[PDB]
């Protein structure tokens, strides 16, 4: 009777670095911060675990909705897929940060985990390259959609995802689309916190009832 945010966080993020996050929010929206499991994985592989571990937290009656930050983006949007294949409720899809996925895959994934050779034109760099491999790795058929509503958001400074890589997330659904540029850089959620929450949840709640 109330519904349920699914929060995706970035690569190298953490259900921690979402609680001030979170923590805006009101009473009338429940909030899951995922907690990722941690040259194996893909994005869709990854997604077929969350949505097992997932599926019990709501019924299938439960309005959920989903938000993503960066690669968390491409991720709540495959586990979204699935929740719609199995005939759940999905209100909207929160998209931050996050370019639209790619229709060719790319064979730069076969490279040795010490790319450290190649990117050399240490520990700390391996969860931003673990990425690198897994978004070379992910495509989406054109067909894909949701049928819910998108909402991205973008940082004007951000040089990772802009409007033009963000804009055809339209495509991506067979319903709305909204596109919001807020003031900063990849990690300008930080800054534009009140905002984007209050933002989200207007939307969360007009489409619940
Ligand atoms: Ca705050």
């Amino acid at each position: 009777a109330a519904p349920t945010l699914y929060i995706f966080p970035h690569a190298g993020g953490t259900a921690k670095d979402y609680v001030a996050f979170s923590r805006e929010f009101s009473a009338d929206v429940k909030r899951i911060a995922v907690q990722y499991p941690g040259p194996l994985e893909s994005i869709p592989t990854l997604a077929d675990e969350i949505f097992a571990m997932m599926k019990p937290s709501a019924r299938i009656d439960d309005p959920v909705a989903f938000f993503g930050h960066s690669m968390g983006g491409m991720l709540a949007f495959e586990v979204a897929l699935r929740y719609q294949s199995a005939g759940h409720r999905v209100l909207a899809f929160f998209v931050s940060a996050c370019s639209a996925p790619g229709h060719i895959r790319y064979k730069q994934l076969q490279d040795l985990s010490d790319r450290e050779m190649l990117d050399l034109f240490f520990v700390g760099a391996l969860p931003t390259l673990r990425a690198v491999r897994a978004i070379a790795g992910y495509s989406c058929p054109p067909e894909t959609k949701l049928s819910c509503p998108i909402y991205a958001f973008i940082g004007d400074k951000d040089w990772i995802a802009t409007q033009d890589d963000m804009d055809p997330w339209r495509d991506r659904t067979t319903e709305e689309f909204s596109i919001r540029v807020f003031p900063g850089d990849h990690f300008y959620l930080n800054d534009n916190l009140p905002e984007l929450v209050s933002d989200i949840e207007d939307k969360t709640l007009q489409w619940h009832d």
